[PDB]
């Protein structure tokens, strides 16, 4: 049987776009920055894997440095169309950047499995995109119907995925008949969600 | 003289419609339940073993135990999985029953051969993100059948001894009796025009001080 | 270069004296427990039937459910006697074991022939009325022997295998090491020089959202 | 082996003699009322088995009526030697008060079991001495260390007082090697106690 | 379970691998080096003969 349509009731996404930080080889990074009176710093390490591409992006993965308010983090980052994304890296692939505006970014062109996408919250304390577990699935509701349909597609997204990861969460499928890739959120619509598993091995010690 | 029980009117509101969400185990099967995301902070833990194991209809089947934990907290509920749903505190192993009804508020179990027309019903428990049988049942059966105080305690007995074995204590059943089960509403036994309460017998020594 | 575990001064104070009050059963035997009256209006229930049974040595004899009930909470502890005590989450059944010592604070279970020198202790819980073991356990064990990293070992695995069976989860046992049990202090274990925790292991699936 | 001495620790009791409370028939009948401005009532109804014998006291059994603040309440009191009694009538036997002050009465001579008693503690609010549940055996320490000497001496003591009871309680049993009858608690020394049951079958009805 | 952390001859786990610990909801993974049976953070010295020269709490 199908499941039931769902209306996108997300709004708009915010229209804004990035803003660009230059470095001194030739290069731009395009990330957001709420002026916020943070004072945040934003340091790119040189001679290291951030590298200009001769496609005019800050190019590569590493540690970048933001001190803010005392505290310091250092993820590591890495750039895609000059986009910081944290916890996912598509090096040896080629993937595109659907949709990226100061709420989120849309992880397209896996070409091991089309109709599929990561999605990233924007991290105002990394100025960057961040990967949390949360992956939508383009799949029609009428396929959908087939319960060996749902598996297929969603194993197949799960290959695809799983080696560009490193998020400290299982991947978790929303799927929908299209990306709202103009929303807020762009699974909107989503008819099911399908919820992937961490397996675990090992000794646990508790101390009672 | 024969005195029918009155009619009550359904008076609920709709179920929620809803869909489960679905849980992939390594070896491809689903299980499905309901976990409101409120930043709860939970864990659900399938062991590996015997128990659980996938099953040829894609979903999760078998019953064994289920390590919850949340906020510190750790459950271990032993669940009993059907059509992929899972559930507490009710164990229907040889026997083939039906889901008549599921959503995040309420299961309705039914399919009991030896008992047709009568339900369990069973409540969804976010704590444990499954369906729990607490002693509520439900009897369908004509008002005007139920003037008759015999063909009540016959039909109310044929529920028990059908659903006596596949609950973990003898427990207190309790049972309603409804002309309709209402499947599409929030309470299915909304209209229930009688309750019978089932005693459990009690045996023994109490000891106590003042 | 032999390292052997430094010498641990016994502290603890004197264990209580007081006796176990007697609870005397319909058939005529005993059991003993604990219970000081602090107007906790409390009551223990032990079921009629086959589980639990009066036996020639005056004292209830066996294991089986046992009802408490106190200010509308009701638990329902699987206890098992030995010499008239009741204890929770132990069963020794088919083996000959020794009570080294009981009072209010805990009891000290002995007599394992596969592991001599290796002790239980199950500490007094009021809510249950009873000794109940949490995974504390205790080896004799001079510190000299203590020195040799694979007599640790041993022992310490030789009381695992001995008292694993007879416990109801393989839980985690947590084992003090120590030269003399000091069943006459609150902790046996007073001065004990090394302890070794054991893990539990886990294998499975875990769900987590976000 | 022999359970451990304990000392006699409870201090000595009130020592003021009842009130005697005069009928119109002759006979008395002793109690204590603490005066408490509470102006309580008592009332003995007349014409029942509530009557004066020939020793001069008051005896019987029979409803009393006791009023203060508004609530009234009417225990059933049996009389004996004139001091009214709850929860235990020994009619058909000849039992003694052993001692009886403002804070607890002693009930011995039961000629099935002597050397036991049984404790009943005053009750301001029903100007009377009511039993709960306390007996006393007297038994010497050394008797103690068989434990077929404890069941003997506790089951002669339960069947010979069982049939004059009627408190919602079962009987339970301090082990003294001497009552103290002149302290305010008399098992003041008790160096053991058994806790006998109230036996149970019927059927329970919870709705959850 | 795996091969980044295993037992060894001397009686020791060794090896340098993520280790988790949850307590009350939180949960941190750190990669630990197990140096004579000790945890260490920060620090690998893989199969150097450090020295251990004091451990305590």
């Amino acid at each position: 049987h199908m499941p039931a349509a769902v209306a996108v009731t997300s709004p708009q996404a915010d229209s804004a776009p990035a803003q660009r930080f230059s470095l001194p080889q030739g290069c731009h990074f395009r990330t957001f920055w709420r002026d916020e009176a943070n004072g945040g710093s934003l340091f790119i390490p040189a001679g290291d894997a951030l590298r200009c591409g001769e496609d005019g992006w800050l190019q590569g993965s590493g540690a970048v440095t933001l001190q803010q308010g005392g505290q310091t983090l250092s993820p590591t980052l890495w750039f895609l169309q000059g986009y910081p994304l944290a916890q996912v890296n598509g090096g040896d692939r080629a993937l595109t950047v659907v949709s990226a505006n100061a709420q989120r970014l849309i992880l397209g062109g896996n070409p091991q499995a089309p109709g599929s996408f990561l999605l990233l919250t924007f991290e105002p304390q990394l100025h960057a995109w961040a990967f949390n577990g949360e992956a939508i699935v383009e799949m029609p509701r009428v396929d959908a119907a087939d319960e060996t349909k749902i598996k297929q597609r969603v194993q197949q997204a799960q290959t695809a995925w799983q080696p560009l990861l490193s998020a400290p969460a299982p991947l978790t499928f929303k799927l929908v008949e299209k990306l709202a890739a103009d929303r807020v959120d762009p699974a909107s619509g989503s008819y099911l969600s399908v919820n992937g598993a961490t397996h675990l091995e090992g000794s646990e010690f508790k101390l009672v």
